[PDB]
């Protein structure tokens, strides 16, 4: 299943794998790359699979001759379904803000290897998250 970007989905998935965990490549009507990152677990007393974990998903859309991503926060359930919930304990929210930037740092390097244009998220209007909170 190749993407409209022009590049092979086999190479993109394999390459993106070097920026984190194994990407879930399969069949889907929409052409987007969604990754599940784990920052901090909700609880520790109970089991891991029995509890959910915190982590913002990164969904980017490969353009014609460039790449673009966006910042989207949420939660990584065990069912692998879309679930948006509030972040408890500011201590954790701070961890996401840090990893958020570091995520783009490694993502930029990869795109640089393919010489793909990079741009900010249209959802942002000169109002980046407070990294120094």
């Amino acid at each position: 299943m190749t993407l409209p970007s022009g590049h092979p989905k086999s190479r993109l998935i394999k390459k993106f794998t070097a920026l984190g965990p194994y990407i879930r490549e399969g069949q889907c009507e929409d052409n987007r790359f969604f990754f599940d990152c784990l920052a901090v677990c909700v609880n520790v007393k109970p089991a891991p699979e029995k509890r959910e974990f915190w982590g913002w998903w990164m969904e980017l859309e490969a353009q014609e001759k460039r790449f673009t991503y966006r910042y989207q926060f949420g939660l990584f359930d065990k069912e692998g379904n879309w679930t948006v919930v509030p972040i408890n304990e500011t201590e954790v929210v701070e961890r996401l803000e840090y990893t958020l930037r570091e995520f783009h740092e490694k993502l930029r390097d990869l795109l640089i290897s393919m010489e793909l244009a990079l741009e900010p998220s249209d959802d942002f209007n000169d109002e980046p998250v407070k990294l120094s909170a």
